[PDB]
């Protein structure tokens, strides 16, 4: 099937725990895959205008590891629960993609998760101003804008609202699209 095909592709790129013990400042992100209307979508957040770091920006759910987390995947699941109400029975963590090195002392680890069809987002307004879906196929032919720095613009045809997606978030989206959608009969 569509969902079984996605997980089997993703598993070939799983690095597992290989880099997880290194002595960095540690953050995790969850890349949430949702099936709607016969196609795969990614779920994004818009960060609250009140936050210290990157207020108003598009990002995946995520945050800083804390002492309660059993491992890096637990960080990503805790944060997703707090930000959008995703419960653990509603997500299957399929793999761990290549981590992102920043600022010389920080390592951000991305996990891909398959989301239950009955999940409905409950944005926590102290952390998240908006939640939206983008079809995975968009990231193969994006609408690009140069700020020189590449910025994707996505307009939701439901309401005509435009979102800007950039940086690590945009890079990870393209990576997941390539993994899952390259070389497929139509
Ligand atoms: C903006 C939220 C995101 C959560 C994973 C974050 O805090 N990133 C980050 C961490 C350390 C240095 C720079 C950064 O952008």
């Amino acid at each position: 099937s569509m969902l079984d095909d996605a997980k089997a592709r993703l598993r070939k790129y799983d690095i597992g725990g290989k880099y997880s013990h290194l002595p960095y400042n540690k953050y995790s992100v969850l890349l949430p895959l949702v099936a709607k209307e016969g196609k795969l979508h990614l779920l994004f957040t818009v960060r609250s205008e009140k936050l210290r770091r990157a207020p108003g920006e598009v990002c995946f759910p995520g945050g800083k590891r804390d002492p309660t987390d059993m491992d890096d995947a637990a960080t990503a699941l805790r944060e997703a629960q707090e930000e959008v109400g995703l419960r653990p029975h509603q997500v299957e963590v399929v793999c761990c993609l290549v981590p992102c090195l920043i600022d010389t002392d920080t390592l951000i680890t991305p996990f891909v998760g398959l989301i239950d069809h009955n999940f409905q987002a409950q944005p926590n307004p102290a952390e998240v101003k908006d939640v939206f879906l983008v079809p995975l196929a968009y990231f193969l032919h994006p609408q690009v804008h140069d700020q020189i720095n590449h910025i994707f613009e996505y307009t939701n045809p439901e309401d005509g609202v435009t979102y800007q997606i950039k940086g690590m978030t945009a890079n990870l989206a393209v990576l997941v699209a390539f993994i899952i959608l390259e070389k497929k009969p139509t």
